[PDB]
């Protein structure tokens, strides 16, 4: 078979490249993006990997007739949206419009609205759309699913808790644009209790937490994309939380950089010259490509969860944990990259073998909790994500 | 007796309003005051100021400090008795040199190498040159020199203690051009024990004082100029060291800043255009003379001194404190501009009722404590640096 991925970034590199592992499957793989020398980089990897050869086109994913010419090109299965989150709407449009399947990962107050009101269309044209395919959302979306049917009757409480334990091995950097940075700290918090959603001050809520094959992190309660889907998903849920780890390094640097002022998102004068701190910051610190070569550590993702099995009380937690070396090695990025385009690679292959479906029953746009997670999760073991349980 | 004199300063900055303040509030010595920088915006600012306080008129003329011969025609305009540099660091050699040329008195604020290789020079022009005419150096010069004739007859050990713990009411923000914050937390620190010089790590040497009606902050070694002339004027010494304090909150964002690149000073290119990252962090933060207005809290600079005097040991402790408040009230500029500036009049006071002269083998290039402090500490009293001696 034959994909056409869009996005030639950190996190696309993996989708390509592990795509590029399952040849039995994915026959062609193209790859598309506004950056061509980001592209033939990732073709060279994967050469000089011995994992075959991709094909490379320009693309501009905020010009959906130009999509569609594209994916007409070349009439792909389905289309894997590791791009831009500004361009989610305009490639959904096109996969629409050329009646082809869609995929995204990766879309950084967001709100589902706007891809979830594709789906009337979705259906009407008999095509699917798999929404956050990343790890969280996504394989955290399949772990609260997979619970649902193999360990629990009745879910009361879901957290997901997201822990970095890398170490770049400089003072500071960011491993993304410092606008997501700047999102996480600075953003209020939102989490559902008892049929309501409350809002919190920044990081005003912290707890310690031991994170299986990493130890104990500080970890602050944010808010993410997949509480909405879940909360509206997971029915009898009395209350929903998403916690990432900080460390005290990393919160002093980001509070001594708010009060100089570059974190800033308005331009200022300088020289007579507008300039944006945060850009500035960007080109300042490192380029995460040659950050991925130093970095060492452990990632941990996963949920907790208390419920009920056979009317007595049962907690479950499933997690994983990945190795920012042992990424590298295996495709040349680290773990935030592996751990959300792993997953993508591994909806794209339920996809083309047909165990996702948009056909007969019923099609449209979802959320990864909505279907069918056993061969989700059986892929997920076989390609480099493996879970864990903690059952009590 | 004393006769009414005219003086031209060079800089309209921080210290260059407490100047031109002061010596508009001593009309008995200085009839004339002339102000002269590039920026006539600075000049007019420190102009409508002293009216407002009722200090009389002030001249203003611009002038690039570069331009020796510019530097000249100002002064054979107005024939001033005394110079007092307080522009840019860069400009005190040319400064002199019109000085040299015009056969006029030269004082600033701010190694000694070339400044001092203007002696001979300036004998044979029979005027006067005086060095780091501030606070450090300047006001610590005279306290070592006026502890020196008055309560030693050798000094052991000199310890130079510099705290400023003046809250500008900003999460950070600093008082002068970012390089200079720069240079004092990533230079090697260096001080002087039994004939030598020792180098150290940056702030590698920290040590908690307590300082008169401020309270204990941590203290850490740094060189500075005046060690040099110090070490070679002071004869006897066994010890002479320098400590500024760091709060840690300042120290922790300085090292953040300097981990992220924004205290670099190579240029980098960002979006086809090509910034140096301190120059972008001066724009960033808040001009320093907004921060006046807002600045509450002290300053105490001194030095601590062990020797000898008729064969029995003696610490003496000679210290200025100054309110950042007070400051404001008076002259309008918080107290870091006020100790620097303060001392300048009082040189060109000095110079101008002929207190230091260049007649009688008097004249070449001198540090302050080389010349006669006992009619500059009276003055530094009377001017608003009333000091203290604990022993």
């Amino acid at each position: 078979h034959t994909v056409l991925q869009i996005g030639a970034g950190g996190v696309g590199s993996v989708v390509a490249h592990k795509m590029g592992m399952n040849r039995d499957v994915f026959k062609n793989i193209i790859l598309a993006s506004r950056s061509l020398d980001k592209c033939y980089a990732i073709k060279e990897s994967m050469l000089k990997k011995g994992l075959g050869e991709i094909g490379v086109e320009q693309v501009d994913a905020d010009d959906t007739q130009a999509l569609v010419a594209l994916i007409q090109k070349y009439k792909p299965k389905v289309v894997i949206n590791v791009a831009l989150p500004y361009q989610d709407l305009t490639i959904m449009q096109a996969c629409l419009e050329t009646k082809t399947h869609y995929i995204d990962t990766a879309n950084y107050k967001f709100e589902y609205k706007e891809q979830w009101a594709f789906d009337r269309a979705y259906k009407e044209a008999r095509i699917l759309g798999v929404l956050g395919a990343g790890f969280d959302p996504g394989v955290t979306n399949a772990y609260v699913a997979h619970a649902q049917r193999h360990h629990f009757d009745t879910i009361h409480t879901l957290d997901i808790l997201d822990c970095n334990a890398g170490d770049h091995k400089r003072p500071f950097a960011t491993n993304f644009n410092p606008e997501i940075n700047l999102r996480e700290v600075s953003s209020k918090g939102r989490y559902y209790e008892n049929g309501k959603w409350i809002e919190t001050k920044p990081l005003e809520i912290k707890q310690v937490w031991a994170y299986p094959q990493i130890g104990e992190m500080d970890s602050y309660l944010l808010y993410h994309e997949e509480l909405e889907s879940l909360v509206k998903n997971i029915k009898g849920l009395r209350r929903a939380r998403f916690f990432m780890t900080f460390s005290q390094n990393y919160l002093t640097h980001m509070k001594c950089l708010e009060n100089v002022g570059m974190l800033g998102i308005k331009e200022i004068e300088h020289q007579g010259v507008k300039i944006v701190p945060i850009q500035f910051l960007k080109t300042l610190l490192p380029d995460p490509a040659t950050l991925a070569k130093d970095t060492t550590g452990k990632t941990n993702i996963g949920c907790y969860m208390t419920g009920i099995k056979n009317n007595q009380d049962k907690t479950l937690y499933i997690y994983n944990v990945c190795d920012h070396k042992k990424c590298y090695e295996e495709v040349g990025s680290q773990a935030i990259s592996y751990t959300t385009g792993v997953p993508a690679m591994c909806a794209a292959k339920m996809i083309c073998n047909d165990t996702w479906s948009a056909d007969h029953f019923r099609a449209g746009v979802f959320n990864i909790e909505e279907l069918n997670t056993d061969p989700f999760m059986e892929e997920l073991i076989k390609q480099g994500l493996p879970y864990e349980v903690i059952e009590r």
